[PDB]
């Protein structure tokens, strides 16, 4: 019941971290999923013809 004031550390860090956070997992899950579809479906849909 006292964080709020003696926690300079905490806030600073919070929105820090998650702020970092968000674009750090934007990053990964992005480029990861991306590359995972676009070698997945190039392939499977290169090899199996009809995919409209």
């Amino acid at each position: 019941m006292a964080v709020k004031l003696m926690g300079v550390d905490k806030i600073k860090s919070k929105i820090l971290d998650d702020a970092k956070a968000e674009a750090n997992k934007i990053i990964s899950e992005a480029e990861a999923e991306k590359a995972k579809i676009l070698e997945k479906a190039k392939e499977e849909a290169e090899k199996r013809k009809a995919e409209i």
